[PDB]
């Protein structure tokens, strides 16, 4: 309940885990789990992957301070740079005294593109899909009763066209589904394959690839801070200075490719960690944060800095955040299940408003280190 | 050296490692660091970042077959997804027939932003840096003696500007240099930081941020493969069926960024391994690719895929890819300096060109199995 962690930072590595061992209750196996080498078994490694000939490990560590939505709660992460996870644990700890992060998502929804080639009527073949989008919707909702019981399924499908390309006219449906705690892939491309072919008999042409997307611009996270002039004073900037630098820094970002991909890249910094800690696909979100990051036709900056009437800095961070907790590694990788018991997430969308909070706290202090240093 | 790998899919872990020990003529302390857990000590895992309590594994495979330039080599990754490496290991095998992977790469170019602002002549502050661009060349240029012996250094400057933004007029500066074998964030962001001083004197404005650019255009790698009809025809589909659609899917990924997302994820399902093998920053090679996928305002695909003049299957990867042979948790994780020996890169350009032919692997196999 308490993730102020003290001294945490110069806490023994056995000292830390001790005291992570004792605020969250956690079990004696538990604890042997990061005390020991070779918590990953090779039989579950070799289940893993193909041509395994050994494991290769990363530091696995803890970020402080961190408050959600006024709750407490304690951060794992896996990188091998340093500097990130002190910086996401200080800015967690300015944080606090404005609140803490606020956070919000949309439902777990994914899309399964459902690509359909040699129709000659693309766009007349577009609306006879609408026209029977209600049945389409139904027999892909058949092949899963457990998860519509659960609360999720297919809950719509949008067609897109492109009649002109060097390959011919292209159809694309997208079925739309909640994957409730799943990161979807599987749920999803399931579905694709079980309408392509009532998709074919509709339209006349035929299904080519049958696929989830990774831009997962319906499954978007929502993060928020505010930090205070007097929280920012430094030996030789005003607290004040110091919030207008750090406006000027996000401008130029939002103008800059070439300063947004490293802007973007701290952010990544804070989430892509957590990703790996709890065993999910780290290119999945990777590519949906950067695809997402352009989608203004200008590859720009995923958070968003302004000053408040107040005078108060306040950052925000929306972005797709396709993340599980079950599925493939989450549920083998003993740490990856440790991890979750560490965050103490109940819902895959409670681990993703997780992943921005870091993911902009990271972006703060990078900005903040800028900001604040002299010539 | 010999990348076949008879029967490596099938030999248990042990069998493969010794295979891979053999094969290589590494020394039982090398082999033991892949037969024993715990080959990252605490105390290196406490220094390399903070508030540490443990380590995290994931497995650590290595796939066959690749080929670069006519040279065989082995090529190790961690991830935790399936398929991938197999994937990658029979693309190379079907690219071995006809020459396995042809690549190249630009020089090892990096750039360090120095932004300037405070100033209501931007436009002419840039000439005047322009107007003594040998004067700030060589003040960095001194910042890293050690560098420029090796065949590296700051080797120019390229000035920008951005005359109205919501925050005023901008005038960013870029240092362009050669870091050989390191990613070089650190080598660039020092030598920004020996420069700023003089810039603030000749523009009369003040350095805000003084760092360098995930986006390494300037650090390009190349990768080029080529499959015949004969290698791409199933039980079900004519080889030449399976190029036509494997093209259909390359056009689909050309202008649909929903598509490119998806498909450019899967280059970096070949990439992203190799990176945390040798202890590079993921993130990096990550930002600047997904960057540099849509340089012309849309979100495209990386590689490229087209029928040549015989009906032969011909694509490329040419993308950023900024790492290092040094640097980092290259050097003080025992594994990361075990990959490198498994792979034999000399020079971090040559790490590089290996990476776009895995990434050019990754993604053949994705397409040959969608349109299969």
């Amino acid at each position: 309940l308490d993730s102020r962690l003290p001294a945490f930072r110069n806490l023994s590595p056995a000292a830390r885990l001790d005291h992570i061992g004792q605020l969250l209750g956690l079990s004696h196996d538990d604890v042997s789990l990061l005390a020991n080498a070779g918590a990953l078994p090779m039989d579950i490694a070799n289940g893993m992957i193909e041509n395994v000939i050994g494991t290769f490990e990363l530091p696995y560590a803890v970020a402080s301070n961190f408050q959600i939505n006024g709750r407490d709660v304690l951060v794992p992460l896996v990188v091998e740079e340093p500097s990130i996870v002190a910086a996401a644990s200080y800015m967690a700890k300015l944080a606090r005294a404005n609140g803490g992060f606020t956070t919000s998502s949309s439902a777990p929804l994914m899309h399964a593109q459902v690509q359909i080639v040699g129709i000659q009527d693309p766009l007349n073949a577009r609306l006879s899909l609408l026209r029977r989008k209600d049945e389409i919707i139904e027999l892909a909702n058949r092949k899963d009763q457990l998860l519509n019981s659960l609360g999720g399924g297919c809950r719509d499908i949008e067609v897109h066209t492109f009649a002109d390309t060097p390959r011919g006219p292209m159809l694309v449906a997208h079925l739309i589904v909640d994957v409730r705690d799943a990161m979807g892939a599987n749920t999803v491309n399931t579905m694709a394959e079980a309408v392509a072919p009532l998709m074919e008999a509709i339209t006349g042409g035929q299904v080519r690839l049958r696929i989830l997307s990774n831009l997962a611009d319906l499954r978007l996270a929502r993060a928020q801070v505010r930090i205070t002039p007097q929280q920012l004073e430094t030996a030789e900037f005003s607290g004040e200075a110091v919030i207008e630098g750090i406006l000027d820094a996000y401008a130029f970002a939002a103008v800059d490719p070439y300063r947004a991909a490293t802007h973007n890249k701290g952010i990544m910094n804070g989430i892509d960690p957590l990703i790996v800690a709890t065993g999910n696909d780290w290119r999945a979100v990777e590519a949906g944060a950067h695809a997402y990051a352009c989608r203004s036709g200008h590859y720009g900056s995923l958070t968003t800095w302004e000053k408040d009437n107040n005078g108060h800095l306040v950052g925000t961070l929306e972005m797709p955040m396709p993340v599980g907790l079950v599925g493939g590694a989450t549920k083998t990788h003993p740490l990856a299940q440790l991890s979750l018991r560490i965050l103490g997430v109940k819902t895959a969308q409670a681990l993703a408003e997780i992943a921005v909070a870091v993911g902009l706290a990271q972006n703060l202090g990078a900005m903040r280190a800028l900001a604040t240093e002299g010539i």
